[PDB]
């Protein structure tokens, strides 16, 4: 199991930023996302590798609606419900390629990636994600067992706040994650 740790997933990012601080008084003010996420359930950060769900046979539209793309569908009985709060969520800065990695304990492999990233004029501080505001990057075929997988995504005419949407096909079963990374382009 594993997240989006570059540039890193909601989760694995509250986690990485707050995780040895996760009460920090000044939470609330400096990253108001992380800190209604803490406060809704902390284990969507302990768990920061659980974002999955089980038996989708690749047709993520029947099983993920639109304003609950990034916690999985409301996945792992609501766990990560708290990822699809609308607000100020913190971005990475990333330049028009970029590496997607991520970490998996496991190195299950990976059927494939998809790779989406918010469209245009689509503003994630103010409106929930829906598949309809998703335009594809990129596509991959499989990935053998690693505990590092690297999508090396190329956009153009990307600008300012974005969300990338990774999804990604594990080998060892039908299991699919589903990682949402807050993304600046500049
Ligand atoms: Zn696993
Ligand atoms: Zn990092
Ligand atoms: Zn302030
Ligand atoms: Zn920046
Ligand atoms: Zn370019
Ligand atoms: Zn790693
Ligand atoms: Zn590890
Ligand atoms: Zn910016």
């Amino acid at each position: 199991h594993g997240s989006v740790v570059d540039p890193a997933s909601r989760n694995y990012g509250c986690w990485e930023r707050w995780g040895d601080d996760f009460q920090n008084p000044a939470m609330a003010d400096e990253d108001p996302m992380c800190w209604q996420a803490w406060q809704d359930d902390p284990n969507a950060m302990w768990n920061w590798n659980g974002l999955y769900r089980n038996g989708s046979a690749g047709d993520f539209e029947a099983v993920v609606p639109d304003g609950q793309l990034c916690s999985g569908g409301r996945t792992e009985s609501g766990r990560y419900n708290s990822l699809d709060a609308v607000g100020p969520w913190q971005t990475t800065d990333v330049t028009d390629d970029f590496t997607v990695k991520l970490h998996d304990q496991a190195s299950h492999g990976a059927d494939y990636f998809l790779v989406y990233v918010t469209k245009q004029g689509f503003d994630p501080a103010t409106q929930a994600l829906t598949w309809g505001e998703l335009q594809q990057v990129a596509r991959t075929g499989s990935y053998g067992p690693s505990q590092n997988y690297e999508i090396p995504v190329s956009t153009s005419g990307l600008t300012g706040r974005h969300v990338v949407y990774t999804i990604w096909q594990a080998s060892h079963m039908d299991q699919t994650y589903f990682l949402c990374s807050d993304v600046d382009f500049g």
